[PDB]
């Protein structure tokens, strides 16, 4: 009763153009079954809004990657949150959300918002840059190592562990096989720099050491929680910018509304990242058999959420194809839902949208000038390299 597909979403073509494919994911049914993998696929926003939403049947302690916990080692220590169910997640979720809390952002809006002006002051004296390297990546680079705490060196450390990170939630394919044979140098930096003394006074990662007294996380604990900010806090927000920036250039007329109205800068990066959906997919684990749309799913099985899916799909979203900064975003899972849903989320549309404000206020016109390159990754999507010429307002 149940569809099979032989569609790998993992595939290097499947990343080149998926949208045609989750298409057919969808459309096939509400539930498939993933023979290349042996999971259970959901593509339809309707289904993924449900599974997100039910973490006693859909767990994450199993882990949220292809690999399930109870039949294999996970590649480095579970993390404290991402890969923890209620209860043992609620308290360091606690924990984070107040690191990451609104009283934060008062403290760095200012100096972002800052940094993001003088980046794009600083392109638009070159011109012709390449809105990866030099804005996309550039940008958060900038504002969040130093808001993390972070010494300065070892920074190239840490996209590569962040794409080290994404790539092992695939399945054991050689993207996945490469990255995990070029991670020991990555780890190292990364699992250090969470010590305390490591971390600098006033950060986020000082900030969740300072947390350790309350009896919502140990001290032991701290260093892993660290662990997520430096797994979780760049290559997406990266992506999402990157995909701003895309859209902007391949979508004027929307750049000509972005610049008429600044104050859509923040619904602008939520609709980049409805569109591009940095992280495509998610696992969970079921924990007892369940009915979802209308088939019977026995415990300990793998389900993939397709959630760059769910935020095209026609039956939630009109026209899902266009880039509109003035959607009514709400509700996309982009940042998951429920219990899971991003913890940084503040720090993401913070970055983005004091990015995008910068441009609207200082950017005539967005061309694409030369070849735009992919970046492949098993969860990530977006752009390696992105060649504008930038047109001063
Ligand atoms: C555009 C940027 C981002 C996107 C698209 C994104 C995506 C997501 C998604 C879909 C989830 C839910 C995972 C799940 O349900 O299993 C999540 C959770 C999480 N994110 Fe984000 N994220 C972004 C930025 C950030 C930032 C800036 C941080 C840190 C500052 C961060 C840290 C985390 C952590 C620690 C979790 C785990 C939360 C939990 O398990 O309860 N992410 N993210
Ligand atoms: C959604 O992406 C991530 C990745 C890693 C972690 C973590 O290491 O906790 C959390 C969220
Ligand atoms: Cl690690």
């Amino acid at each position: 009763t149940i569809p099979h597909l032989a569609i790998d979403p993992f595939s290097l073509d499947f990343f080149d153009d998926p949208y045609p494919d989750q298409q057919t994911l969808r459309d096939a049914g509400p539930v498939v079954y993933l023979d290349k993998w042996n999971v259970y696929g959901v593509a339809r926003y309707a289904e993924v809004h449900a599974v997100l939403n039910d973490p006693t049947t859909f767990c994450s302690s199993r882990g949220v990657g292809l690999s399930d916990f109870k039949k294999e080692k996970p590649w480095r220590p579970p993390s404290l949150i991402l890969e923890a169910d209620p209860p043992a997640h609620t308290r360091p979720r606690a924990v984070l959300s107040k690191v990451l809390s609104p009283a934060t952002m008062k403290t760095i809006r200012d100096g972002f918002a800052a940094a993001a002006d003088a980046k794009v002051d600083e392109l638009l004296q070159r011109g012709c840059i390449d809105a990866i390297a030099d804005l996309a990546e550039a940008y958060p680079l900038s504002v969040f190592p130093d808001a993390m705490g972070l010494k300065q060196e070892g920074r190239e450390h840490l996209l590569p562990y962040a794409g080290l990170v994404f790539n092992a939630f695939g399945p054991p394919n050689e993207l996945r096989q490469t990255a995990i044979e070029r991670s020991a140098p990555h780890q190292a930096y990364v699992n250090e720099q969470c010590q305390r003394p490591n971390l600098a006074p006033g950060g986020f990662g000082a900030c969740i050491h300072a947390f350790t007294d309350t009896g919502e996380i140990t001290p032991d604990e701290a260093p892993l929680l660290v662990r997520s900010l430096l797994s979780a806090g760049l290559q997406e927000t990266v992506n999402g910018i990157g995909a701003a920036v895309y859209c902007l250039a391949r979508f004027p007329g929307e750049l000509q509304r972005l610049r008429s109205d600044p104050t859509l800068a923040r619904n602008a990066f939520e609709e980049a990242v409805r569109f591009e959906s940095p992280v495509q997919t998610f696992f969970r684990t079921t924990t007892r058999e369940v009915e979802l749309g209308g088939a019977v799913i026995g415990e300990g099985e793998k389900v993939l959420m397709f959630l760059g899916s769910a935020n095209r799909d026609p039956r939630r979203w009109s026209d899902p194809d266009l880039y509109d900064i003035t959607r009514k975003t709400s509700g996309h899972v982009g940042f998951g839902s429920g219990v899971h849903m991003c913890v940084g989320q503040l720090v993401a549309r913070l970055e983005g949208e004091v990015m995008l404000s910068a441009l609207a206020r200082k950017v005539a016109a967005i061309d694409i000038d030369g070849p735009v390159k992919r970046r492949f990754n098993n969860t990530l999507r977006g752009l390696e390299s992105l060649p504008v010429k930038l047109t001063p307002a």
